[PDB]
């Protein structure tokens, strides 16, 4: 078993979960693995479903009591987009949700704030409007992620 303490050690990791649980509050996305309780941070992209989701992993504690092609496109929405998001650390403590709207061809057709910060919902926005989103891989996966929620939480 692990300690809490080990879990605070572990690395943090880009990766999706499944399993994903939120906090209608604080917009916090969370997830259980390996014994330790993980926190999305950075740019975080989920399925339209909300329950798999790729974002910057970062462990809080202990645990609390297709497939590979949509994990691979959710990482590189995430990247497209986080690659513009130039001063993020001018926003640490701060979180917003965002809605996007995709087209067959990567093209970003519109993205809308959900809620949380208004200044980095509006940076959110510029950064995401800067994007080279690539092609989808398919249209089954452009389905997935063709009206994908968003989420901005940025590191200090």
């Amino acid at each position: 078993a692990e300690t809490v303490e080990s879990c605070l050690a572990k690395s943090h990791t880009e990766n999706s979960f499944t399993n994903v649980w939120k906090d209608d509050k604080t917009l916090d996305r969370y997830a259980n693995y390996e014994g330790c309780l993980w926190n999305a941070t950075g740019v975080v992209v989920c399925t339209g479903d909300e329950t798999q989701c790729y974002g910057t992993w970062v462990p809080i504690g202990l645990a609390i009591p297709s497939g590979a092609d949509i994990n691979n496109y959710a990482g590189q929405i995430k990247s497209a987009i986080e690659s513009k998001f130039y001063d993020a650390s001018s926003y640490a403590g701060k979180t917003c949700t965002l809605r996007i709207k995709l087209a067959p061809d990567g093209m970003l057709l519109d993205i809308k704030p959900e809620g949380g910060d208004p200044a980095l919902c509006q940076a959110a926005l510029a950064a995401a409007k800067l994007a080279k989103i690539p092609k989808p891989p398919s249209q089954a996966v452009y389905e997935v992620f063709k009206n994908a929620p968003l989420d901005f939480k940025p590191a200090a």
